[PDB]
DNA sequence: CGGCTGTACTG
DNA sequence: GCCG
């Protein structure tokens, strides 16, 4: 099924990008559904009954089948092409580029000359084309590389792995994401800064967007000609949130999302930190008691625990 | 009626 | 937007 996603994939952008957050949620999770459904779908009764989608999405597949055309599609506002634009920028999202719009800027050259940028939206804007990009998965390894062969140079026993779209084996990656730790749950922080210093010192580098203790993020470049300026994600963990951390950053997002969203209805909660249960929460779902740290040093427990079947990483890309 | 994941960083 |  893609014969009507494309069609929906449109709204939901519109959506997201106007700042309608949920509802552009909804058709998310619809598309989703459509996609790992089997056949193509035949009647408004066979819609309704697809979990992810309900009457009013129902009619709107009606539309395509029936129609070929998406009347909603044709109302969308003129200004979302330009929201899209501004909040492709690493640093703005759907509030900047309201309030760019509602000031008049129309283009990247606009927003050059004319914006007052934050420094992580200038250097969003300064690689604007290079973080559209995606990378084959062959370079997210050269990349690994070169920062585990720099960690390993402070403190030989340190561990990275790298995660996200690359762990789930994807053929190209929007980003490196590195995980680093050590089994000695004691080793942190004086290495991540001087990590960062000595990549910084390579030329490797390019940019910093976030320096937090334990989590960076920012631009490198390998060297050679033909290479293309990438980002990099890097957190530093315990060894004992190990196994949370490598869950956490491998992903998908919408399997993270899935998974808590279970943990929380089995009166848990689960985090890049732990995976605890006997959770208090308020009535509007927000957690008060902080419950107690479940033991979990592999991601098989973290599924065990949760009454769940061990996935790999491939199964994880929803 | 109202949640829809949980966390971190920046200014 | 969907659902419990
Ligand atoms: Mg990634
Ligand atoms: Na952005």
């Amino acid at each position: 099924n893609l014969h009507i996603t494309e069609k929906l994939e449109v709204l939901a952008k519109a959506y997201s990008v106007q700042g309608d957050k949920w509802r552009a949620l909804g058709y998310a999770k619809a598309i989703n559904a459509l996609k790992s459904f089997h056949k193509p779908v035949t009647s408004y009764q066979e819609a309704c009954s697809i979990p992810g989608i309900g009457k009013r999405m129902a009619e709107k597949i009606i539309e395509i089948l029936e129609s070929g055309h998406l009347r909603k599609l044709d109302h969308i506002s003129e200004s979302v092409p330009v929201l899209e634009l501004f909040s492709n920028i690493w640093g703005a999202g759907t509030k900047t580029a309201q309030m760019w719009y509602q000031q008049g800027f129309r283009s990247l050259e606009d927003i050059r000359s004319q914006a007052s940028l934050t420094t992580q939206q200038a250097i969003g804007l300064k690689h604007y084309s290079d973080f559209l990009e995606r990378m084959p998965r062959e370079e997210a390894t050269e990349i690994e590389q070169t920062v585990q062969k720099a960690a390993q140079a402070f403190n030989s026993g340190l561990l990275c792995v790298a995660c996200g779209s690359y762990r789930r084996g994807k053929a190209t990656c929007g980003d490196v994401d590195v995980l680093i730790t050590h089994p000695d749950g004691r080793s942190h922080r004086g290495i991540f800064s001087r990590l960062l210093d000595s990549l910084r010192q390579e030329g490797f580098l390019t940019d910093d967007l976030v320096k937090g203790e334990t989590k960076y993020l920012g631009v490198c470049r390998l060297p050679g000609p033909g290479r293309r300026h990438r980002r990099l994600d890097i957190i530093v963990v315990p060894y004992s949130e190990f196994a949370c951390a490598l869950l956490y950053f491998t992903g998908s997002a919408h399997f993270n999302r899935s998974m808590r969203a279970l943990a929380k209805t089995k009166g848990m909660s689960l985090s890049e930190h732990a995976l605890s249960t006997a959770v208090v929460r308020n009535t509007h779902g927000a957690k008060v008691g902080p419950g107690r740290v479940l033991p979990t040093p592999t991601e098989k427990d973290v599924f065990r625990l949760l009454g769940l079947p061990y996935r790999e990483p491939a199964e994880r890309d929803w």
